């Protein structure tokens, strides 16, 4: 954690009263009668919202029953809950955009009437967040309003709603919007000014606290309805730059460096939800109070590109799936928002040759946001660029290409990562984007994932990455054992860090060297090792799938989707082929029935020695 | 007429000494009581449990705005209305299947929909909104009203309430105070805040309506207070208010207790104000209690003495000739009021079926007719009733003789409710079935269309001073007489036209006996029948109807014809099938004074 303090440090409170935009004049989009604003803005999006409006005429609005809320707590279920609610908030999204697209009035009655739903409704907040209210119960409370995930969206909807259609509402029964306004005022606007704590806004945070995506992404929806719905200026300044410092402790929180430790798989609503607050921040200022052209902010946005290997597979260090993705008109908005060329090329190669259309689902601003990106996005040309050598210093990440098709990720780090596995000094090889020598990544949770006993998950455990086990002895769990004097040569392509750190008492361990080299052909692994004792014999490890074979002593042969290599290994170990049958779906719907663990083991014992791996296409 | 007898029973001080606090007043069984509740239950206890199995998967459902501005649009009513009495009657069938059952099966329902319930804006209908402030059809949050449906509601809630508060709150106590909260301001502060609602007719003044809506609205607001008002000074003023208002009821309507609607808003006018005094007895220890009025026996008893046999119903004015009741609210009504005969005639109306428990949406006649149905079970079945009933005021009249005919008539005049212009009419029944109709619920509205002459050639003219005078009955000759000149209008130049009927233990004799101050066009004379009519000789027609047969002789100087008419509306169609007759009676004859003799027997 660091006091950076950026948003603060842009602006105060007098500062922001003096530049924000009243009236909604901020608003990109075109007013709701600018029928030729509208079928110039939204091209060929315009006949396919018609056609999705078209299908929920006849949408009855689902009620949510006591008993859907009660189930969180009977056994934990969510989803009886959550479909029927996320049914509801698509359809409205849908129903919005179709109407934007129409202007006829065809889709007002159905927009009514899920306004109308909405504001019966006790709550907003979904059943597995309520139980952070007073009560700590899982149905909701009318007398109290908390604001969560679900509801910030629901209420940044609602609020678009409101600001697109009041006029024809207000022709059919001014009750309605009057309602609206109340349940924003009640459900989003009073909770966020008047309860200071809530725990993702991180007014109370203190080290050890979480700060996370919940941060940014209920910041930013808060945001939006405040200035779609906010109309005293006092007020307004007041709630934005709260805003400004909850936002502040998130950036404070993650790395400068802007690698998302946790992976790709949060970064569209971390790092991608902290830019929607920036850009909505800007924009209700006049641009005046920007941090887009931060270079922490370009590094956030450009880590999605670095990690994205390719054709789904994504580098995946910690509890986080091998493959990702992600949403190619973000990612484009995000990019052309901070002057980054390579996120815009990475955008357009996402999009795998389709044509970007507008983002449906239920998140309004992407939505709208989408129909303004469209058309340059169309144009961009497909290209996956990017330097050989990508270094985040600080998370102590680096992933290193060549020209050839191999793409190596290595880390130092400390086993007290977000969602951590013990994998100090590990590596992942992909070959022309196929994993060769993997990192498994993330199983369905147990009672055992967190606490004590997380570690006898073959998942977590360095015995499972790609890893000597020191006297025998693999890596422990805990924020002291990790790495020391991590360096890399970005113009060399050296990788080099000392593991000795991250092993207990017992591997009795003075220093131990782990290095990758990649040079235009080849992967050069090496260990270079001093031990206090020699006690045990050294295991080294690598994990890998498809078909395996042993030509001959000292070298193994992989061949998977396509592609072939050879790792070519010491004499003095001999090599077994260990067969992982995947029963969790989570995991064998990623690599299929079965990985392998290589073990090399030896009956050597010495206090100092070296190894050398070499790994080839052949 | 000012008789205030709620307000001669009591004022607010004697109320609050007599009122019963803590529910204590409740007639059922605690909810944990099986043992009581399977003696009370008897045979309803399986078939109720088994219509709350059918409602274990029901989906609460949602009434969109839409439906609601509907209203406003085209009129339309029932889209909202439906799905609302679904939930209602979901909501009630649950309530009596967790009571028969009591092992906690039915109570998460029973939760969902009284959450539901609280998340409406208003239990107010569509068609009742336009009464607030905005007069608009949608619920505005800002302001409740209470309707027929939001009363009913409010009081269903409030049992839902009283009996499951326990589970409720066990499983979350937010439903209970919620529910307290929605009963609160949308049936107990209105009924308080507001003096302007119509139907509570305070400032109430001559032209205006009192009606059902009062009785039945007071009746539940009533309900409410005494299950959620458990502070004694509130109470008493609640109660004490709806005294008052239901005064003005009582005061509006005849003390001789025909209901001029007739036997289908019998159960909710006359039933209600009964319901509404059984509540504030039970709710008073008994101590404030008309059950002992004669006015509320004729009121009661105008339901037995109404209806014929077979479903058919004296029908009067915009009503149906077929009709019925709720055989266990009129045995309750007829028990509280010692009415032996419409305990009796509830035992007939079950026709041999067993009685159960009432369904629908109405919380406290479904747990009334838990109370009673074991006692009317054992009732005996008979429909007896004397020779004759005179109501004088409303100016209804019912003869009938050992050979099963049954003449009713009337006096009245020309703006009654729901008004036909029918002053000085009759409807004959033979062993029930009609033989001179009244073609019931425009044709149907016009003099030309009931039985009666045209005098001059000219119809009744609508309006309060078109009426009857000198209207009499004699009880033991079984003699209806009244002067109908005064229902025309001065083109038919009429000073007295005397309409009588007469039953004998053989026949109905009709007579006219008019002067005219000019004879300008033949009179002309109308009877209305339906099934096989045949003229078989100059003076006689023979009526075949449904196993009757009868002869109607008529002057020899009137010409005879028959006039068909086609029933394309079903509300008809589906009481007298596809066409029903006019005969009608005609003459060249005109003379200042003269008089008719019409004769109708069996043969
Ligand atoms: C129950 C609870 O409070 N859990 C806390 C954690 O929050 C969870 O974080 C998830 C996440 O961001 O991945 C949330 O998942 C996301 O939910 C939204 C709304 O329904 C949906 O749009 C996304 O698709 C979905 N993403 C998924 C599943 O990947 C989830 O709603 C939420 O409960 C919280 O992060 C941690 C902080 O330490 O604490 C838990 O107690
Ligand atoms: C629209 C309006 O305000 N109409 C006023 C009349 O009220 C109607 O009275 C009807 C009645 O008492 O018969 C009501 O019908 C009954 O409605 C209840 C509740 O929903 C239902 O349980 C009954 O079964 C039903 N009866 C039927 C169908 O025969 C109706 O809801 C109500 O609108 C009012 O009496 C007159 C008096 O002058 O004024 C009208 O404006
Ligand atoms: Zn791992
Ligand atoms: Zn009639």
């Amino acid at each position: 954690y660091t006091e950076r303090d950026m948003l603060q440090k842009a602006a105060d409170e007098t500062t922001l009263k003096n530049v924000l935009v009243m009236k909604q004049a901020w608003v990109p989009y075109p007013a709701y009668t600018d029928r030729a604003a509208w079928d110039s803005l939204m091209g060929s999006n315009k006949q396919r919202l018609i056609a999705a409006g078209e299908k929920l005429l006849d949408y009855k609005w689902q009620l949510i029953p006591a008993t859907a809320y009660l189930e969180y707590e009977r056994t934990g279920n969510r989803k009886i809950m959550e479909v029927p609610y996320d049914a509801n908030r698509q359809a409205l999204n849908t129903l919005m955009l179709a109407e934007l697209a129409e202007g006829k009035g065809r889709f007002i009655d159905q927009l009514l009437n899920g306004a109308y739903m909405s504001c019966e409704m006790n709550s907003w907040v979904l059943s597995a967040h309520l139980p952070r209210q007073s009560s700590k119960r899982s149905l909701p409370d009318f007398r109290e309003q908390i604001i969560d995930l679900g509801s910030g969206g629901y209420g940044a909807l609602m609020a678009w709603v409101h600001y697109f259609f009041r006029k024809p509402f207000d022709k059919i029964n001014p009750v309605v919007s009057l309602q609206m306004r109340k349940a924003i005022k009640e459900r989003i606007l009073d909770p966020y000014m008047n309860d200071d704590d809530m725990w993702w806004m991180a007014f109370n945070w203190q080290p050890g606290e979480i700060i996370n995506n919940w941060n940014p992404w209920c910041n930013s929806n808060a945001l939006q309805c405040f200035l779609l719905m906010e109309n005293n200026k006092d007020r307004l300044a007041k709630a934005v730059y709260r805003s400004m410092k909850s936002v502040d402790k998130f950036i404070n929180f993650v790395k400068s460096d802007g690698a998302c430790e946790e992976g790709t798989s949060a970064w569209g609503h971390a790092a991608g939800k902290l830019y929607d607050y920036l850009q909505i921040l800007s924009d209700g200022t006049g641009g005046k109070i920007s941090l887009l052209n931060e270079p922490m902010i370009r590094r956030m946005g450009e880590y999605m590109s670095r990690s994205y290997v390719g054709n789904g597979w994504v580098v995946n260090f910690a509890d986080a799936s091998a493959q990702g993705g992600g949403d190619p008109l973000l990612i484009y908005r995000f990019g052309k928002a901070v002057n980054s060329n390579e996120m815009m090329h990475f955008a357009a190669y996402l999009l795998n040759g389709r044509k970007p259309y507008a983002t449906m689902g239920n998140d309004a601003f992407r939505s709208l946001q989408s129909l303004l990106c469209c058309n340059d996005l169309a144009k961009e040309t497909p290209k996956h660029d990017m330097p050989d050598v990508t270094w985040y210093p600080e998370t102590e990440f680096c992933y290193m290409k060549n020209k050839n098709g191999m793409f190596v990720a290595a880390k130092g780090g400390f086993n007290n990562e977000s969602h951590n596995h013990n994998d100090v000094g590990t590596f992942s090889l992909y070959v022309n984007t196929i994993p060769v020598i993997l990192d498994a990544g993330v199983g369905t949770y147990t009672k055992q994932t967190f606490g004590k006993d997380r570690y006898t998950i073959w998942t977590m455990q360095s015995n499972y990455h790609n890893l000597p086990m020191i006297n025998g002895i693999p890596q422990k769990y805990g924020q002291e054992y990790k790495a020391t004097n991590t360096t890399c040569n970005e113009k060399k392509r050296v990788f080099s860090t000392d593991i000795a750190a991250a092993y207990p008492s017992e591997a009795k361990v003075k220093n131990w060297i782990r290095s990758y080299t990649l040079d235009d052909r080849k992967l050069t692994i090496t260990d270079s090792y001093t031990l206090e004792e020699a006690v045990a014999p050294n295991q080294v490890n690598f994990m890998t799938w498809g078909n395996v074979t042993f030509p001959s002593q000292g070298k193994i042969q992989i061949e998977v989707k396509g592609q072939k290599v050879e790792l070519d290994y010491p004499t003095l170990f001999k090599a077994e082929l260990e067969t992982i049958q995947l029963d969790d779906p989570r995991l064998s719907n990623v690599w299929g029935k079965e990985i392998y663990r290589i073990t090399l083991k030896t009956n050597e014992k010495k206090e100092t020695g070296n190894y050398k791996f070499v790994i080839q296409q052949i």
